[PDB]
């Protein structure tokens, strides 16, 4: 009954995958051995080629992603061989190192063993491999409020943060058979951070802002041909707005706009002065400038939008239907200055794809 | 068969309308005389009260409108008595004068005779009562490109613009029975315009930018209880972004960002400089400052969003379901700085409401 669902997703995936790979004739045979493997074993195993391409397709089908133009150059690391938590840790450590690449970020995914009977083999608790802790007790707010629950969960497990605004959370994941996850402190040598400075305004450094170089989302499920890789951390490079317009700007995050307004020497008293808008722009100029000055890869929303237009064109030229989430594709600053704002997108879900899954904590 | 459709929309409207007006007991009687009027005559006539409230409800149900908090103070002018084109013109002239109110803009609607058998009594060709002409021939682009087709249509009818970037289009409308519309030049004395200057940057005036004080949309159909008022021009005051972020900024409109960047003394060479974003902010600061300095009503997107939050609260407190179009409610600058961005809205269409209708020209 579940062999059914698996079989249909499998048929659809192999057909599309081998078609794209120019291996159309191999399909019929490949489906046979798959159908056989399903009957006897309950599931099937992807070849390295299928898995590599599947992850790339998944990125291509991510409606909310503006950076999809480079779907085909995704660096896929196959770690389905891991069995121990030391291996998982070392693989996670390695992902960080190779994705970072001294600042020349390589879009990478590391793929761990998939679910068996819906039973996880590895269960990553981090939202990103690199993320700042968040604390809130009596009156006191420290760090990233988005990290409050995971931070408290880590501190249940014997970890303790220094309670700076930028404590690096430890890696935290659970192996099948264990009741509790384990946690490992990150080697500082592996984690690139960027101090935020401004090209014109020397006072901007007084804010003592910084962010991490590489966003590595690690709580999403990669689905490929009926196979559920619940643990498959992936990364790209940042679009500046993600940091300057949200992470540092949102009132429910770091909430820096009033402070930005002060150091750039404008008043924050009247809405009609548009001080938030002005602060947002200077803060976002600062983020791009800082990353570029350090030699850490990053893209601005305009260039990113230009690239996404190429992606649209490429999709059409290749005879592929385009899907997208307009509400997530438009950047949070000057969205009407991008072509994205002025057209609409079909928000249909196509597989392979990346999905949300329930948090183990909370 | 059409008496049916009319009757159902009527029943629904009267029930809701008299409920809101505290006149619940009058409903049963009101429905009787309505049902009778439908049978014999094919339609029915709204009382001044019903019509006034209906227009207010329509504004309340406008999913795309951020300014809905003040739905209940809409100034409704009942011009269902008009029969001649001189009367229509004078009513349109009067709408402009009273809505403008020396700069202290009053949200107003003027309601003309509704459709009979789907047959229009009056047919307004203008998109707004006050709008700038647009021209494009060989290489030459002049004025508002959004006005190109209507401008060419007016020039078919014997009108001629001076071909400045800000030619006021004449009022153009057609009376039932006439094959062609008529056109009337606007008295300059009735039209307030605002020159765009900047609070800090004196050079900003070199751009010679200006806009009109009052946006009076005149091509939408007001629908109330099955009755189709195809000609019912309405106005509010401007949100600054409408002018500074779209009308003057869009590449397919006035396309001023590169020029703004120059007069404010920044380079327009690199995307990572965010010069468009910076230009957008200074241009939008200029628009708000200029309108306020002239004493012409206007709102910024933050204040407008604050007001719309009150509208949400008011809707809930009154037991009314809220409907909205997220893609139109978010402002085109700093949308993530408003609460609108961070929640979702139900985009259901509720009547009474304002609708698009086909252009008579093109
Ligand atoms: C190469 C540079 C990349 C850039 C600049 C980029 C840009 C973005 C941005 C700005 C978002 C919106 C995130 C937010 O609003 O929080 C996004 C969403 C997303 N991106 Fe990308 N991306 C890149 C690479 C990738 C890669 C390598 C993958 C995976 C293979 C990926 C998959 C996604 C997914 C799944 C989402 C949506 C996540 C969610 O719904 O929460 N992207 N991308
Ligand atoms: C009082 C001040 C008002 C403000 C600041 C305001 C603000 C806005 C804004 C910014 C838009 C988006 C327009 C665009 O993106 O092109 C909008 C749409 C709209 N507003 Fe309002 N509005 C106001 C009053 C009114 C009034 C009096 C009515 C009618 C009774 C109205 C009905 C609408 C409608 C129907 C739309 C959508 C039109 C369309 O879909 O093209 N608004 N409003
Ligand atoms: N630059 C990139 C590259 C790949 C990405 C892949 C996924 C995402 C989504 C990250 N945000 C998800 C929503 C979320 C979840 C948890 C906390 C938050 F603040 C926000 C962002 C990306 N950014
Ligand atoms: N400030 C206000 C008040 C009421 C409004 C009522 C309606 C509208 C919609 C105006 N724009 C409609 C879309 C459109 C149509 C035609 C040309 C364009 F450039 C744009 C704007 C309003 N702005
Ligand atoms: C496709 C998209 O809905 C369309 O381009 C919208 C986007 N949001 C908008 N929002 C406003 N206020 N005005 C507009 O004209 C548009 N255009
Ligand atoms: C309701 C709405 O879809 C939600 O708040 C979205 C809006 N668009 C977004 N766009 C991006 N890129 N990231 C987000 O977190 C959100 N939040
Ligand atoms: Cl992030
Ligand atoms: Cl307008």
């Amino acid at each position: 009954e579940e062999k059914e669902i698996l079989w249909n997703e499998a048929k659809a995936f192999i057909a599309a995958c081998y078609q794209e790979l120019g291996k159309a004739a191999e399909v019929k045979d490949r489906l046979a051995d798959i159908k056989s493997e399903i009957d006897l074993t309950g599931s099937y195993v992807h070849t390295k080629e299928e898995l590599e391409h599947g992850a790339k397709m998944a990125w291509r089908n991510s409606n909310r992603c503006i950076g999809r133009l480079f779907w085909n150059s995704l660096n896929v690391i196959d770690r389905r061989d891991v069995r121990t938590k030391e291996e998982v840790r070392d693989a996670l450590f390695h992902h960080i190192e190779t994705a970072t690449n001294n600042g020349k970020i390589r879009p990478t995914i590391t793929i761990f063993p998939p679910e068996e009977k819906g039973e996880k083999q590895v269960e990553i608790w981090n939202h990103q491999l690199i993320r700042y802790a968040g604390y809130e007790s009596d009156g006191e707010r420290i760090g990233d409020p988005a990290s409050c629950s995971l931070t408290a969960a880590c501190e249940e497990l014997g970890w303790r943060g220094e309670r700076t605004d930028f404590d690096l959370l430890p890696l935290i994941f659970r192996m099948k058979g264990d009741e509790q996850p384990v946690w490992y402190e990150l080697p500082r040598s592996l984690v690139i951070e960027v101090p935020i400075t401004h090209p014109d305004i020397e006072a901007f450094s007084d804010l003592e802002l910084k962010w991490y170089g590489v966003p590595i989302v690690s709580d999403m499920k990669l689905e490929v041909g009926g196979i559920h890789y619940n643990a498959a951390p992936f990364n790209g490079w940042y679009m500046g707005t993600e940091i300057g317009a949200r992470n540092l700007a949102d009132e429910k995050r770091y909430d820096k706009l009033k402070k930005v307004a002060s150091v750039i020497g404008i008043a924050a008293d009247y809405n009609t002065d548009l001080w938030k808008d002005q602060a947002l722009v200077e803060l976002n100029k600062a983020v791009l400038h800082s990353y570029k000055k350090q030699g850490v890869s990053i893209v601005d929303h305009h260039t990113a939008a230009s690239q996404f237009k190429r992606f649209e064109e490429q999709a059409e030229e290749a005879g592929r239907k385009l899907t997208g989430d307009w509400t997530w594709l438009i950047p949070p600053i000057s969205p009407a200055a991008t072509h994205i704002f002025h057209r609409s997108y079909d928000n249909s879900i196509v597989k392979p794809n990346y999905f949300y899954q329930d948090k183990p904590y909370e």
